């Protein structure tokens, strides 16, 4: 018959771009088919919407033709049981893939055969229409019901609905879904993530009446000052048209109705032939509406009731309504008349352990973490999301960019399909069905046409379709240079603040220059910036300085939320930097006056308290709390009381922080939302050290210099020229000699795309390797020891040569005084023609392992020269475990900058340096592929650097360390004092 | 044009007064009638440091009608008024903004991209060469090269860059 696999699979609908669906129902906003207005208003579960999620039978096949014909009737004997909302690659059938014939797919196409046996009550079959909704099926699938072919579908990221009324029988039924891994639709979903396949979203049964609401959308119009609003709702019905049918739309704020409207069907005159008989538009007037924003997500409940003129209800639908206006005026993106500043992040749908299956708890966890880190916007990264995601963004407050599932970055012209009219029907379905589904969500403020698909005529056609259908939202699209005619917003990927990248035919201008190009008037919001891969996000403060200064630079979306957090949602150190740069309160210090400027556009600071503190080298001296009363975009001047003026040496530090005393829906009581630190006044130390009566004693041999003072003793290797050992009592303190270090375990930004096959000569790590920085051998030039009147003087000079070329010269001075202290002064010369070294400092392996690391310096978290703004100067005490950052691919990590004193066990290091301390050496970090293969070493590895190169972050494939953070001075000096507990 | 009233306390007290329009019109019209045939003259200037009044707008439109072959520039009232075809700030900085009340001096990079701004920017006065000066001159010319609509400027006081006997200053190099 024609329901058999041989007939159904003969036309190869998954290799035809002209066939994207068969017998699929129209797209629409979510429906629950409530038979009670009160249940619809309160969003209670509907008995007409039944979930088929649960245990299904599954069978895997190498190719679609390998599926036996008997599968259509009875479940296979070897078929196992799975939970249907899942990806079958997570169950170990074929290898998941992270990574051409444009219409055709390989013949070896893995096929997943799902089947479910379920019951249907007779009430559903006697009357009404029963449909099945597949919220997401990766690639393409064929559907059977009781052995009869139903339909076909593609576009994995949007729901596919089929009418099952003629197929369901009273009693027990069986569904058979044949999911293919690859189809012609895979060419439009060719992005970069774990590919995966299966029924990764919800499957449900919906029962609608014979006469039903088929579609509805709402529009909000406002007067000049937003004091009056009109809510227009257009309702479309399907089925038999009767003169006694009525539609009522009611607006509810909580439990009080604020507007209502009723009308029979029959719309306004459209053109010569007339108007829609099956449509009605209701206009509802709202006085002083509560506006929706990310700061204050005021939501109403709109209930759409289809009922008879007498008063009997047929069906009820409901949605949340937010009152807001989004438009671009004079080159600025305005929300409710105010210029938005986007604190955005890109977010893929990635479950911590279930792959691509999203559930409510993970979504709420993600939203809470974003808002607690001062994010106000999220970009739906390259496909429409789970329907519940948009509902949660309405309720908590998050601007959402909804993106069509179009992604063809693998094409060699990259517009080969988007400039081909034969692929226009395929791409139009992906754009139109997204708009039809999500147009009612207030959180969605911008439409996106896709990602990395070049620029073709299909983009222009689909851009104009959205503008015609929904003029209430701007349309953005990166592709073809991010400033084509198919975008209302210049949305470059990884454009830099000041440096231009003039690629042929698609230049990446600096964002400041991009704005002022001749004829350019649009606002600029970066769809992707600040690549957070590994130890990254250096120079993040540069972007937000530019965002504040330039009105038409309206923010951007940080790439990869999850990323800024690990898979278990553990935060990266760079998340703190993003939170600080994205604060809604800016601070200015002038004498004793703190100026607080609010960056909120709508809300008043009614949950805000300012706590200020003055400390001297980590010792608190005074503190106070002042309530915050700042209007949106206003300023509050806060005059501090008479601050302490200690006569002890040290630097005075003033720290302010904004604390929320009350808990919100997204934060708990005591939440810190903003902070800032300043230097107040420094008293330079002029006091001399105590006149120690003792003198260190120097012994000289042919192999070493030995300095002895009491129980302490130092040993310098005369052949190597480095301090080899130190003894307190009879206990050795070192396992590895203290030597100069000029390299670091390369970061992901240092490596770039330089694989072992496609080498990248411009990468930092390749230049360091070609210059011999990792292979340079130290050569002793001179080593002398002299006894002073109160100290012992050790002078050494080393040269680091690679293939007959001196790369670095280090001249070091060791001064061991009678008090036990050890002063180390280092002077380093770097050749100008060699690439700038990653660091200039010392390293050693301490024999002792201790539990706590105490230091007076910047930040509790790891920080780097270009990622230290969020860090604060104070006295920090952390366990040694927290001094190591567990990046997936091991690299240099755990650095703390601006440190004046470091304590570890009995050792104290004083000066002006950066340090990282851990159990893994830089050598081991460079050679270990994954962090689970890292093993702790015998002692503790300490890296103390006078100077350290900045980390990248503008992108991960090209060098992005700014010139002011490169070690290009040529000559460097730093001093260190090493003392003990005495 | 020989119009300069920087000593007035509102600084537009005369240029906003219609009773002084006949006086200022003579200074503008007789200059154009004399020098309109010179190819070297490429831009007309309405004067210097006289605020912004209605007389400036009237005299700006007179030049556009009589001689449409040259642009008209005028610093005064914020250097970006309706009486100038070119944004011509005095001593605007490359990166740092100077938001004075009612007449802010934006950084030249930011000034270009203000909402609704499409005109080119040429500094009528920049890089004050008084004494041992002209530090940061390379910053301006880095910006001039990079930004198409930053089309240069005029260094203040030729003579200055040279002494009275035309001996050059070190900053001339």
């Amino acid at each position: 018959i024609t329901d058999s696999l041989a007939v159904v699979l003969q036309r190869r609908d998954w290799e035809n771009p002209g066939v994207t669906q068969l017998n699929r129902l129209a797209a629409h906003p979510p429906f629950a088919s409530w038979r009670n207005s009160e249940e619809a208003r309160t969003d209670r579960p509907s008995q007409q919407l039944r979930s088929l999620n649960g245990e299904w039978r599954f069978a895997w096949f190498p190719a679609p033709e390998a599926v036996p014909e008997s599968w259509l009737e009875c479940d296979l004997p070897e078929a196992d049981t799975v939970v249907v909302p899942s990806n079958w690659q997570m169950h170990g059938y074929d290898a998941p893939i992270y990574t051409v014939n444009p219409p055709f797919v390989p013949t070896e196409n893995p096929t997943g055969c799902y089947s479910l046996t379920f019951n249907v009550d007779e009430s559903w079959l006697q009357e009404g229409q029963t449909r099945i909704i597949f919220d997401g099926v990766n690639s393409a699938f064929h559907l059977w019901c009781n052995g009869r072919w139903v339909g076909y579908g593609q576009d994995s990221r949007l729901p596919s609905e089929f009418d099952l009324s003629a197929f369901l029988r009273a009693g027990e039924n069986r569904l058979a879904v044949m999911v293919l891994r690859w189809s012609d639709g895979s060419y439009l979903e060719d992005q970069d993530m774990w590919r995966m396949s299966g029924i990764f979203r919800d499957v449900s049964l919906l029962h609608k009446p014979t006469t039903q609401i088929s579609d509805f959308h709402v529009a909000t119009r406002f007067n000049d000052d937003f004091s009056r609003a009109v809510l227009e709702a257009e309702v479309q019905m399907c089925g038999e048209l009767r003169d006694y049918l009525r539609v009522t739309v009611s607006l509810w704020q909580g439990e009080t109705q604020v507007a209502s409207g009723t009308a029979p069907f029959g719309g306004e005159i459209i053109d010569e032939r007339g108007g829609y008989a099956d449509r009605v538009t209701l206009r509802l007037n709202v006085e002083n509406p509560k506006l929706w924003s990310a700061e204050i997500p005021n939501l109403y409940r709109a209930v759409v009731e289809l009922h008879t003129a007498d008063g009997t209800l047929i069906e009820a639908e409901a949605c949340d309504v937010g009152f807001r206006e989004v438009r671009i005026e004079n080159g600025l993106l305005l929300l409710n008349g105010k210029p938005l500043l986007i604190r955005g992040v890109n977010r893929h749908e990635h479950h911590p352990l279930h792959g691509q299956v999203m559930d409510e708890q993970t979504m709420v966890q993600d939203i809470l973490l974003m808002k607690q880190n001062n994010f106000n916007a999220v970009r739906c990264s390259h496909y429409p999301n789970h329907p519940l995601w948009y509902t949660l963004c309405d309720r908590y407050g998050l601007y959402v960019v909804d993106e069509a599932n179009i992604e063809t970055h693998g094409m060699v012209p990259m517009n080969r399909l988007t400039d081909d009219p034969r692929w226009l029907p395929a791409m139009s379905e992906r754009v139109t069905r997204m708009v039809q589904r999500d147009r009612n969500h207030p959180s969605v403020i911008i439409w996106s046409l896709g990602n990395e698909s070049g620029h073709g005529a299909n983009h222009d056609a689909l851009y104009r379709w959205i503008k015609s259908v929904d003029p209430s939202r701007p349309v953005q699209y990166e592709g073809g240079g991010a400033d084509t005619t198919a975008t209302d917003i210049i949305c470059p990927m990884y454009a830099r603040v000041d440096e231009d990248q003039p690629f042929p035919a698609v230049p990446k201008w600096s964002i400041k220059k991009w704005l002022s190009l001749p004829g350019e008037t649009r606002p600029l919001i970066l769809c992707e910036y600040a690549h957070a891969m590994g130890n990254s996000l250096g120079g993040f403060a540069k972007y937000w300085q530019a965002f504040r200064q330039y009105p038409r630079l309206q923010g951007g979306f940080v790439w990869d939320w999850v990323g800024l957090v690990f898979a278990d949602r553990t935060p990266h150190p760079a998340l703190t930097e993003a939170k600080h740069q994205q604060q809604f309160f800016q601070f200015r210090l002038s004498g004793q006056t703190i100026e607080v400027t609010s960056e909120y556009l709508f809300r008043h600071s009614d949950n805000e308290l300012l706590h200020w503190m003055v400390a001297l080298d980590g010792k608190p001296l005074a503190s106070g709390e002042v309530p915050l009363d700042v209007a949106p975009q206003g300023k509050q001047l806060i005059e501090l009381p008479e601050l302490p003026q200690p006569e002890s040496a040290g630097q005075l530090w003033l720290t302010v922080r904004v604390v929320q005393p009350n808990a919100t829906a997204w934060s708990e009581a005591g939440h810190i939302s903003a902070w800032q630190q300043w230097r107040l006044a420094e008293n330079l130390s002029v006091t001399l050290p105590a006149a120690s009566h003792a003198i260190p004693h120097l012994t000289t041999s042919e192999m070493d210099f030995c300095i002895e003072l009491g129980n302490k003793r130092w040993q310098f290797n005369r052949q190597s020229g480095f301090l080899s050992q130190m003894w307190i009592g009879d206990k050795k303190q070192l396992l590895t000699p203290l030597r100069d270090q000029f390299t670091r375990a390369p970061l992901d930004n240092d490596i770039g795309v330089s694989e072992a096959t496609r080498i990248d000569p411009n990468a930092w790590v390749e230049r360091w390797k070609a210059a011999g920085h990792y292979q340079a051998e130290a050569a002793l030039l001179q080593c002398t020891a002299d006894t002073l009147a109160d100290a012992v003087l050790i002078t050494t000079a080393h040269a680091w040569q690679h293939q007959g070329k001196t790369l670095f010269i280090s001249r070091k001075t060791y001064r061991i005084d009678g008090s036990g202290q050890m002063a180390i002064t280092v002077d380093v010369e770097v050749a100008s023609d060699t690439p700038h070294p990653a660091r200039i400092g010392l390293n050693c392996q301490l024999a002792q392992v201790a539990e706590r690391v105490n230091w007076l310096g910047l930040g509790p978290q790891e920080n780097y020269p270009d990622r230290l703004t969020a860090a604060c100067f104070d006295r920090w005490d952390l366990p040694l475990s927290d001094m190591y950052t567990p990046y997936v691919f091991p690299s240099e990590n755990g650095l703390r900058c601006g440190t004046r004193e470091l304590n570890y066990g009995p050792h104290q290091w004083r000066g002006d340096f950066q340090f990282n301390i851990s159990r893994y050496s830089q050598q081991q970090l460079m050679e270990t592929s994954h962090r689970h293969l890292l093993h702790a070493e015998e002692g503790t590895w300490l890296n103390i650097d006078g100077f350290h190169m900045g980390i990248g972050g503008d992108d991960s494939w090209s060098p992005s360390v700014s010139a002011e953070f490169q070690l290009s001075a040529g000559r460097y000096h730093y001093q260190l004092v090493w003392c003990q507990k005495g």
